[PDB]
């Protein structure tokens, strides 16, 4: 199979419990499947324009006859080359902290890339349908305070967002480790990150 | 008064109604309030590098009077003039739209960029308070389909996410004027856009 890990955090492992738990995964996947390909997309290491008028006009437009200008031309490649790379993966691992409330903006950025009439979901007479339903995905998410429960829980827009995005291109039956809490908790932060690292492999295992 | 118009949206105003939305609450206000300084931010004009290690640690260690490297310093900076605008304003206008359920990126880091002890909120023993209280901040949205009741209420997350983030810098008593459901429900698109574009001239009247 192939498999596509997309990173969203540049912090040092010892520092980003997000990046700690998609090493985690990572290093424990490769070994359970010695013969699969896996492709590591870093974001931060990508060039990521963000999504405007020529990105929405050229993706609008591309394959249905119409005029393009060099810059929607050039915007519609970017989003291609991540957009193929994606449709082209059997399995997609998504490794992000939550900031600010939600995923970096890279990821949001790239997520944006990744919404097109066509390829990963079409118009009916009966509204959008998803185009991935075969594509087993892994959202993998660290965050300092507790949004499972509690005040903070109706504010949580990170794993939410994704989840939410992934759904509407049709993903099913997505697998979700997160790690929660050690910033709120610090006294018991060491077991609460160590349990998401063991959860993490785990779930690689299986996955 | 000094008042900053935080733009998001690229596309012209003949296409895209949040920036009908934009500019006439924009075009109202001065009307209105002929000699305040108004003072307009086009994210899509500028250069806003997203938010990663450089930043995070950037801010950390100025924070403690730690020395920056190049690209922390670099990064701090870059945050700092965006925060500094914000800080001076005496009311704030944000006017986006919802695309794929959710603000345009350029605003999200835009937003990251605000966030900053000492600036706009501050610790306390008993938890963060925020800092701007005195600040007047208006939301201006347009969002294709309903998401102020229905299945999709649950995923709104473009007005949820910076009504939230102002929220926790410590505004209050936002003005929000939205025009929703102009997509979903097309036979009632003129009635809903007019609507909501008088709405925005009777808010700023008065703002
Ligand atoms: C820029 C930034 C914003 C953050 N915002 C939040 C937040 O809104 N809520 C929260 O509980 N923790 C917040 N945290 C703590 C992180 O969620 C926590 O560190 C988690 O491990 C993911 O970040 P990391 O993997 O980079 O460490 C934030 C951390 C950073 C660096
Ligand atoms: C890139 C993009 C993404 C969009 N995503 C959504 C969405 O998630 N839900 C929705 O109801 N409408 C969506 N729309 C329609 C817009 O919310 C809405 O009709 C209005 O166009 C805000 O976009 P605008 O001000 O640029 O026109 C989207 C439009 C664009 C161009």
């Amino acid at each position: 199979a192939t498999v596509l890990f997309v990173k969203a955090n540049n912090r040092p492992a010892e520092q980003a419990v997000s990046v700690k738990l998609y090493e985690a995964f990572l290093a424990n996947y490769k070994e359970a499947h010695p013969n699969d390909t896996v492709v590591e997309l870093d974001l931060y290491k990508e060039e990521l324009p963000y999504v405007g008028v020529d990105m929405i006009n050229g993706t609008f437009k591309a394959g249905k006859g119409f005029d393009l200008t060099e810059e929607e031309a050039k915007a519609v490649a970017v989003a291609d080359k991540y957009l193929n790379q994606f449709l082209e993966a059997d399995k997609v691992v998504f490794g992000f902290p939550l900031w600010n409330l939600t995923i970096p903006a890279v990821l949001h950025t790239y997520i944006d890339y990744l919404n097109r009439a066509g390829k990963t979901f079409k118009y009916t007479p009966e509204g959008p349908v998803g185009l991935i339903g075969d594509k087993k995905i892994a959202l993998l998410n660290a965050r300092g305070g507790v949004y499972s429960e509690g005040p903070a829980a109706e504010v949580e827009m990170a794993v939410k967002y994704v989840a939410s995005m992934m759904g509407f291109f049709g993903a099913t039956n997505m697998e979700t480790v997160i790690i929660e809490g050690h910033n709120q908790f610090p006294d018991k932060a060491e077991e609460i990150i160590a349990a998401g690292l063991e959860e993490a492999a785990k779930v690689a295992s299986k996955f």
